[PDB]
Parts: structure tokens; C-alpha cells; sequence
């Protein structure tokens, strides 16, 4: 097809929860749009200074009304944080999908989903291991190498609670998490007009996404498959072993 000049503004809002293929989608959207897509990885590896900003935003975000003077100030900060990006994925953004829709009225919405039990297992391996899981200590040790402290975990946990709209959440309760997962995905599809939404299941690949966005399928390029829990386990172990990101960064080409 013809090459056209795309606007550098949020064009795609993905409401997908972590461990539903957000990093692969991040990579895919960057392949399509040739501009950056937001993701927790963007925070970890490029903008750790954004952590306090997202934490602040979440703290104020209960005073959001579906436009008040308070809402406008919050929307202004949200827009600021996302300046220069063409899409959003992953925590902490996914919980803000309704607000992002208002801020970017011409953006389309995605929902990445998968088997709930596969999701739970993936979550326990990477994002939210149980309190008494020994692997939790390995995750934390490796993350320290990345310069991530307790404020990172606060943001991750609090942005997840925001997504689920829970004041308190028993992170060690599998059944609770599974229920929140189903309820969340259910609510996105009830909330977003079907015209404006595409639901993507893991494995769907380029075709439904590119049709939804009216772009050509990227020629010669397979749809990204990155950020498996096996790969995160390896990254954690290698960070612990080498004690720096730069010593091992060439070993994880498209992942980070
Ligand atoms: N193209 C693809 N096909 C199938 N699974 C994919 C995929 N891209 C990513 N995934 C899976 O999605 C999860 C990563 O999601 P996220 O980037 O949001 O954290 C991983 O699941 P597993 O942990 O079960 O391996 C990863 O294997």
C-alpha cells in the first residue's frame, strides 16, 4: 500500500491486563506506526522518573467524574505523560482506558485476552508471585539491578487495584484474582462500543489487528512473540548473575 504520514498521538488504547501479550502488542504497534508505544517496560527501561507521576495520578483518580475542574487537571497530566507516544499498553495505563477514550476521541480500543488460568500462572511467575513463593525473592533481587525499588512494586500493585477498581485486594488469593480478571474483561466489552473495540486473543496475530487499523500487514515480519514467563525467569537469573543490565542486554534483542 501507499505510505501516509501518521499523526504522533495516541491512536490505540489497549485495555489488556498484564500477561495477556502486551509487550508483543507494544512491539507490533511500533512496527506498524514507527513511533513509541507505552508499556511498563517503557517505565522500567526508559522513564523511571514517570513512576511518581503515575502514582500521583492514581491517588487523585478516584475524584474523576464521567468534565469537572478536577477531572480536567487529571486528564491534562495523563495527556502530558503520553506525549510523543502513539499507543498505550499494560499497567499502569490499562486501568485508565475510559479516560483515555475521552482524551483521545479518535483513538480505537484493544482488549488482549487469554485463558484465565494461563493468565494466573503467568502472573504468578512474573508480576505477582505469592508472598511465600521463594521465587519472589529472586524477582526482587534481579529488579534491584534494574534500579527498581519499593515504589515500583507500589505502582504495579496500586495500578492493578485501580484497573480492578478495588480499594483493598488480597493478592495471595487466586480465586479473587481470577474473578477480577473475568469481571475486568467483561466490563471493557460492556463499556466500549463494539465499533471502537477489537478483542485480541493470544495467537490471533497481525491480520485482525491490521484490518481494524486499516494498515497493511508488515511484510516479511512475523507477529511478535516475546515476554514469556520462561524468558522473564532467564532475565531475572541473568541480572542476578551479571549484576547489570548492560552486561546481558544483547542477549535479549526484541524483549528489551
Ligand atoms: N505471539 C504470541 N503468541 C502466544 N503467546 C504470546 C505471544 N506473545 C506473548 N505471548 C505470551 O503472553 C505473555 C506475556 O504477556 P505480557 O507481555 O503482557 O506480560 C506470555 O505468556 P506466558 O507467561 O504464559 O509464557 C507470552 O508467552
Amino acid at each position: 500500500g501507499a505510505m501516509i504520514e501518521s499523526s504522533t498521538t495516541i491512536q490505540v488504547i489497549s485495555a489488556g491486563l498484564p500477561r495477556t501479550g502486551t509487550k508483543s502488542l507494544k512491539n507490533a504497534l511500533e512496527i506498524i506506526y514507527h513511533k513509541p508505544c507505552y508499556h511498563m517496560f517503557e517505565i522500567i527501561f526508559n522513564k523511571q522518573s514517570d513512576i511518581i507521576k503515575w502514582q500521583n495520578l492514581i491517588h487523585d483518580s478516584h475524584m474523576i467524574t464521567t468534565l469537572t475542574t478536577k477531572t480536567i487537571a487529571i486528564y491534562d497530566k495523563l495527556k502530558e505523560l503520553l506525549d510523543g507516544y502513539i499507543a498505550t499498553t499494560d499497567l499502569p495505563t490499562c486501568g485508565f482506558y475510559k479516560d483515555l477514550m475521552n482524551i483521545y476521541p479518535n483513538a480505537k480500543v484493544l482488549l488482549t485476552i487469554r485463558d484465565k488460568y494461563d493468565w494466573l500462572h503467568s502472573l504468578r511467575k512474573v508480576v505477582l508471585p505469592k508472598s511465600n513463593d521463594p521465587w519472589k525473592l529472586k524477582i526482587e533481587e534481579g529488579d534491584k539491578v534494574l534500579g527498581l525499588n519499593s515504589d515500583f512494586y507500589k505502582l504495579s500493585e496500586d495500578s492493578l487495584k485501580f484497573a480492578f477498581q478495588k480499594d483493598d485486594l488480597n493478592f495471595d488469593d487466586d480465586q479473587v484474582l481470577l474473578e477480577c480478571y473475568d469481571e475486568y474483561n467483561r466490563l471493557v466489552q460492556e463499556t466500549v462500543p463494539s465499533d471502537r473495540l477489537l478483542v485480541l486473543r493470544l495467537g490471533d496475530g497481525w491480520e485482525p489487528l491490521c484490518k481494524f487499523l486499516n494498515v497493511e500487514i508488515p511484510n516479511g515480519i512475523d507477529y511478535p512473540c516475546v515476554n514469556s514467563h520462561h524468558q522473564m525467569t532467564q532475565l531475572t537469573e541473568q541480572l542476578i548473575k551479571y549484576k547489570s543490565l548492560d552486561a546481558i542486554i544483547h542477549m535479549f534483542p526484541d524483549l528489551i
